[PDB]
């Protein structure tokens, strides 16, 4: 009736989602996406990393050559998987600093072994035991050589092996601790004496200690395992009068991205970049709360089990019912755009989406999605994070380092999502406000702001006229005389 | 005189406080609150954590059973407090890896001890010394058993103790290092020989070393202390020909939240969640600069001694004196609200608070207070952070881990408070701006913006009229003819 | 022609720089500055820290007194620089826990040595070797004393040295491991026996181990090095029957800010606070990607090789050509200010800078520069971050601690710069918007907003009139009758 109404508005949905911003602990938005990965398939995917399933073998048993581990000879891995069911089935042994030898072999990622011809003239080689059976016969660790007397003589060993290669050699060797004096004499022909293994740059001396230990596979003796790395140009010197469990050669030691993980998860024929002890997990999300132990391109571990990133504007119910604009009011019936126009004129009541504002909001949200989704970084060999034995100081430090790290990342995650969500609310609010301001400016003196996100346009404004406003081609001069007469009439 | 003035404004206070934002290193606000706890009472509150005051006893002395520590037998703790005055008063001893045994016992949180009947047939038990008096008589550590020859014989000990319990057993034992060959023979009847303590899964051999050490309580000998954990189903085997300081049984070893702290603070009858070596501290604040060593639900340690969180808007002096609005001007006389209205009309000059805007600002500030205040998290046994001896590598790492952690938290604290304060300034500024905009919209063509946060209303607007604007019931149509004539008159 | 145009605008430059904000991965601004230091001179500046260039000597060789290191006696340092070319040229030795002794001496920062008169009655002193020549003669480590038999007797040593000083004493000593039984007898007159060095609070026993090691400088024997710290009031007791490499006195041990660094960078005559192995670097910037190893007041190490901080507003091309304001349009021709006014009136078309808005933007940007530039903090002795040997557990932890730290700082840097740049864009946009709003308010009913950042002023407004608007002295009442007639005329 000589005027029209033009309202600016934004969509709303019936099923919104609650997120956290800096301004609000809980604010409902039109949509959100989860940034914490909280589930796994439960299987370790055999691709794209080279998996070695230890089965009944620990890495150290596979290294020494426990008979059940013969199948592992010379294999490589990106990730060696050690099973809780694993058990030793050879001569009872220990490794002082077991954790370090495990770690250095794990990180090297290879069991490649090269035999060498040591001169063991004057002694008997290849000692075996019923505690270490291979194909039902008494045997021993494959990579070790139990030397004993020859004709009740054990002449002092003073044996050399030069490293004339261009790579390092890793030697694994041991000392036999007999149960009794009787065993000492029966095995080596004389009283126990120390073993010294040296190079130009290092030395280790180990004393065999006679005594009963609790029987394991009916063996009260023990073997203690040691290692030596020999550089190119250096020489291994082995010096012993008995009790030597000698090396048969060396392991290659390599550097790269290999590691070891304790897990009982089955190995699957599938492809996944991120491995945890619970199974492989997708790495689309920036964070995860599945396990602090990871290998590969993995989301960062956080304490939160959910963090929702807003991917839409504030969700505002439509006030119940004159058309009305965005002031405390969303439009559930606007389904082809995020922002738009509703009008009332001579020809009826209509709605149209505004593409520009809708696309600007969507583009920006997609931009932050692109920064946060599918952008994980790889980590490989790290520190251990679960422990089967009590140890004190070093373990306290390992645990505190990891606890510290997780709390700092959990804090970063919490802040990041609150900041991002505040920014999303601000940028989506801003597109609405800019649309309203642009429209106000077009209309000049031909309309007044009704306070509800709508303009009273003080002239006849048919469908084409409204279209000209929406398209940005409205010429205010054309209508100004009509509008001014209508606005500043005296009633 | 045919018009009225309506000004929008906000309060101001005579005693504002300076805070930091992202925009300003120093900006005065109406009020702030401190987020760094910087004082302690100076006492350790005995509630709600179970405190054990070591008095003259270290934990290790209480474990071994130094006579002055007999009162500690079998006690438990959440926090064992070790005093600087503590001193040993029994046989001179050392503990290789003292720090680890201290740590593992501290974390276990119990001195529960179960006696066992070891078969020491063939030797004399219960050796004592004048260096370790109990009730004025020569004595020894309560939990240890100094075995010596019987009739100048010391038959080889080969003694067993199975763990048929469903929990782990912690055994503490030792080796006696005699001052001279004469002592060796007088005590054990033969030359010194090694001690081996083993289980199915582990072994330790220790060599007694004869020699003079500086006398302590007139004793040139030493005892060295060792420990062994025996799992259920396993067996302790002790094998010795002399110099054995034997266990009398085992300690329970538990897991939980127990720890140990070095402090000289007195223990008080009071209740506080957070304990530091300086005393308990309140844990209302998110940060603290009292001590990096903490136990319980504690604020996080930061380097800053103060961080002030704004709890009010910018504080702006009232310009000296026509009423005027918020543009570069606060209202010290507005004491019943944070924002409001001042008017001049036919009936005088008045002021009224706006509840809605005031409450919206207060609610939001209370929200951020609720997130930051009284929300501390608990930590228990951690790593040591002060050291009485120089050690090198491990200590360097312990110190660097803690330094690293504190710098990262101090950074987080600094950023958090700057961000929060910027947000507080922004949300309080926003309530002022929204109040002004809402008012502008009500007034439509009946008023003009005077540029100083006030409107010139171009009609007679009595107290009820002004009230209708403040209440949001003003009907612009009622006054529009009058206002338009007044606005667009030609003078 | 009875009207004027007044446009508000901001500068633009032909050569802008791309930065990252929270809103945009790439946004062009007028200027930026680099926050990551990525180059070094390549030399270590000898000022202001006290540098000690080890040349051919490691710290440990300088400590023991290898002949080529005699020049180092008693010197101090802030930073000891160890060269890759360094080599030992004396008796072949090792140090169990070499890394710790290196670290504790490095951190102490002094080689100050005080000779003491030990009573070595009954033995020969000052043993020497061809493996350790000094001025072409057979010699030995300067700070050690190789004792051997006197007249084929080596009476048991039981020797004391009290610490009656008020500072700690650091004693360095050793054990000689002879190649053969023949050497043992030729040197010490009897079979090898253990060495015990003790105090009231500590003890160490070391066993000499006879055996061939690979010859070095024709020596198949080895010396193993040990250390003891003796507190004031305590006593050093040395107890040996042979194989003792005795101390000649003690080192002072101090506490302070000293460290050690591995580098081949030459030492220069220059002054720089921050030292890295690549050379000294400037410390103006808050971050650096030169080296994770640093000493002194240094930028923090990050993974990024560049982080650009915006130091100007968004850079917006001038739309091609009616004068026009800031809406999607910057002014390349405005060179004497950041914001300003362009006008068209009766007297022509002019431009003027607005000082207030320009200065407010510049001041704020300078403020954030002042917070970020030249504000680095000092760190001194830390942990090692590069390793020449494989070690396992401890090294894994050292590496993980540093990796963890760097990732957290790299994250903080990335967020900080994105946040700061967003704030810079917001504050510079805000000065433009405030200038426009201030102008709008002055003009009252005398102008209309043309939508392009300009006002149509509906009255004759000559150069003085425009000046009154720019100066904030424009009196709208003077022109209102003229303007209203022009605005609300009917055409
Ligand atoms: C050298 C020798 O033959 N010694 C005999 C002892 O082995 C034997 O004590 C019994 O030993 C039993 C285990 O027998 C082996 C084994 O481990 O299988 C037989 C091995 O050939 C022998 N290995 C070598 C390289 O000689 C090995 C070794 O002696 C022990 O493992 C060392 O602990 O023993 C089993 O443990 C019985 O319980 C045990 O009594 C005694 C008595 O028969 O005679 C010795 O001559
Ligand atoms: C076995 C014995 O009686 N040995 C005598 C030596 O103790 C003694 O040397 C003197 O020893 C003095 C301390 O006497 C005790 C003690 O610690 O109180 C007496 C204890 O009963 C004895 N403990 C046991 C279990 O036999 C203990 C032990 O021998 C030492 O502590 C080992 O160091 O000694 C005190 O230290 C005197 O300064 C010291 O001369 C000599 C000489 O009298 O005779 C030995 O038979
Ligand atoms: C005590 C003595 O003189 N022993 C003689 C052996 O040294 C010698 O074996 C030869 O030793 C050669 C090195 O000679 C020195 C040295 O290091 O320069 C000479 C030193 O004076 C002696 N040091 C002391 C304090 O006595 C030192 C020491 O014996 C060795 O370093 C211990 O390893 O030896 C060189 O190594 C030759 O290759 C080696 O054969 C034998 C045979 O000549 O006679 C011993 O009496
Ligand atoms: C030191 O004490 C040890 C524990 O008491 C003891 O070990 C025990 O030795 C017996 C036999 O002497 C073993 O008994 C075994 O006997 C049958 C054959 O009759 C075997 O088939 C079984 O394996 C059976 O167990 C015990 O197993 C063994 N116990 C432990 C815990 O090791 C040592 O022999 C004693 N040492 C000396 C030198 O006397
Ligand atoms: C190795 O040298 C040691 C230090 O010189 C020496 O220890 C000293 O021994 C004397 C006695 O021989 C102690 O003197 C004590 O004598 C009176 C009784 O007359 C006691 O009441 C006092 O305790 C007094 O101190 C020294 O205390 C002691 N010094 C130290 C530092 O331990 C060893 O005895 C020597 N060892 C051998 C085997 O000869
Ligand atoms: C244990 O075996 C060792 C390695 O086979 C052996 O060491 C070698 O000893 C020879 C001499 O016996 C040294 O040869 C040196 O001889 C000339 C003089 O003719 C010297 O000028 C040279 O230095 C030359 O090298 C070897 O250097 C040495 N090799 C190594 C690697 O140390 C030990 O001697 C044997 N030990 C015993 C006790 O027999
Ligand atoms: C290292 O090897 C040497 C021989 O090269 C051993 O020395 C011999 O030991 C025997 C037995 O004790 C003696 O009877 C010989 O006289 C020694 N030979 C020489 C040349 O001295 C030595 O025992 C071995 N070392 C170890 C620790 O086993
Ligand atoms: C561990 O106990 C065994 C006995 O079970 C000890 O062996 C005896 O030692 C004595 C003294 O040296 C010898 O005379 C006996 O002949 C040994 N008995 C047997 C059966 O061999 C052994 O010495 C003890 N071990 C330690 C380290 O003390
Ligand atoms: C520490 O010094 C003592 C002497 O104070 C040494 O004891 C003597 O050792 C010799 C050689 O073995 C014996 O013949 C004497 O009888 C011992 N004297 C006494 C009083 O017992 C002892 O050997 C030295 N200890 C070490 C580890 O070298
Ligand atoms: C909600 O957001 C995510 C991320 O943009 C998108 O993949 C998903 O399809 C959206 N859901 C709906 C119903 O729009
Ligand atoms: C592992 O050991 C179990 C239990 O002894 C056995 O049944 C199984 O077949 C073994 N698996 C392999 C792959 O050797
Ligand atoms: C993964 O395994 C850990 C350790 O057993 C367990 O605490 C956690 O609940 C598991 N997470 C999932 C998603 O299975
Ligand atoms: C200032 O702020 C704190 C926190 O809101 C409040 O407890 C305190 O009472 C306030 N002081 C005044 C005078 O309003
Ligand atoms: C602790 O020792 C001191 C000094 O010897 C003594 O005076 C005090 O009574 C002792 N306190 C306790 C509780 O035993
Ligand atoms: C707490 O104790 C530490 C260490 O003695 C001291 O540096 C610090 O100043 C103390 N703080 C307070 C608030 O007493
Ligand atoms: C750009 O910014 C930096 C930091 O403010 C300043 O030092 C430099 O001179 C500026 N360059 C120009 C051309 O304005
Ligand atoms: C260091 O050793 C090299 C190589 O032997 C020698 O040429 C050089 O002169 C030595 N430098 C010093 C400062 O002693
Ligand atoms: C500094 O040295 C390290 C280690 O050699 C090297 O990786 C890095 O590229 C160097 N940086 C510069 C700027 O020279
Ligand atoms: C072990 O060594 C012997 C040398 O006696 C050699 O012939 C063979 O390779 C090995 N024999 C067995 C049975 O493993
Ligand atoms: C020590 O052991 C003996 C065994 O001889 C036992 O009777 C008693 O429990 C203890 N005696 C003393 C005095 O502590
Ligand atoms: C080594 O000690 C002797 C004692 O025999 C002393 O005279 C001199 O200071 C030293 N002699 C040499 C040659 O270094």
């Amino acid at each position: 009736n000589s005027t029209a109404t033009l309202c600016l508005g934004h969509h709303a949905v019936p099923n919104g989602t609650i997120v956290k911003t800096i301004t609000n602990d809980q604010i409902e938005v039109t949509n959100a996406t989860e940034l914490v990965q909280s589930s796994s398939t439960g299987g370790i995917c055999d691709s794209p990393h080279q998996i070695l399933d230890g089965e009944n073998c620990t890495l150290i048993d596979a290294l020494l050559g426990d008979p059940q581990c013969d199948g592992f000879q010379n294999k490589k891995w990106d990730l060696f998987v050690e099973r809780s069911k694993a058990y030793s089935n050879c001569y009872p042994y220990d490794v002082p600093d077991y954790a370090s030898l495990r770690s250095l072999v794990a990180s090297s990622g290879t069991l490649e072994f090269n035999n060498e011809s040591f001169n063991w003239t004057g002694v008997t080689q290849n000692g075996t035991s019923s505690a270490c059976k291979r194909r039902s016969n008494n045997s021993f660790f494959s990579r070790l050589n139990w030397l004993t007397h020859l004709k009740f003589k054990y002449p002092a060993l003073n044996v050399t092996m030069p490293n004339n290669e261009k790579f390092d050699k890793l030697y694994i060797w041991g000392v036999h601790h007999p149960g009794t004096d009787n065993d000492q004499i029966s095995l080596y022909a004389q009283a126990s004496g120390r073993i010294t293994v040296s190079t130009k740059r290092s030395q280790q001396t180990v004393i065999p200690n006679i005594g009963s230990r609790p029987r394991v596979r009916d063996i009260p003796s023990r073997i203690s395992i040691y290692w030596t790395i020999v550089k190119p140009g250096d020489i291994l010197l082995i010096n012993s009068t008995g009790n030597l469990i000698a090396p048969r050669g060396y392991f290659k030691i390599r550097s790269g991205k290999s590691s070891i993980m304790r897990s009982d998860a089955p190995i699957g024929k599938c492809n996944s970049e991120c491995i945890t002890p619970n199974g492989s997990i997708p790495n689309d999300k920036p964070f995860q709360n599945v396990n602090r132990i990871t290998y590969g391109a993995c989301p960062r571990y956080v304490k939160q089990n959910t963090l929702k990133l807003a991917t839409g504007m504030r969700n505002v119910p439509e006030k119940q019912t004159a058309i009305a604009g965005f002031i405390e009011n969303g439009w559930e019936g606007m389904v082809d755009g995020w922002y738009g126009f509703r009008h009332q004129n001579s020809e009826g009541i209509g709605q149209a989406a505004d593409l520009k504002s809708t696309q600007a909001a969507i583009n920006q949200i997609n931009g932050k999605l692109n920064r946060l989704i599918g952008k994980t970084n790889e980590k490989f060999h790290q520190i251990e994070k679960e422990f089967s034995e009590v140890e004190g100081r070093i373990q306290d430090l390992e645990k505190y380092v990891e606890d510290t790290k997780i709390d700092l990342w959990s804090y970063n995650a919490e802040l990041l999502v609150a900041l991002e969500n505040q920014h999303t609310i601000d940028l989506t609010d801003s597109e609405m406000n800019k649309l309203f301001e642009r429209t106000k400016k077009q209309l000049r003196e031909n309309a007044e702001d009704m306070g509800n996100g709508c303009f009273k346009i003080y002239h006849k404004c048919d469908n084409a006229c409204i279209g000209s406003i929406r398209n940005g081609t409205y010429d205010h001069d054309v209508y100004r005389d009509e509008a001014l007469n209508n606005r500043f009439q005296i009633k």
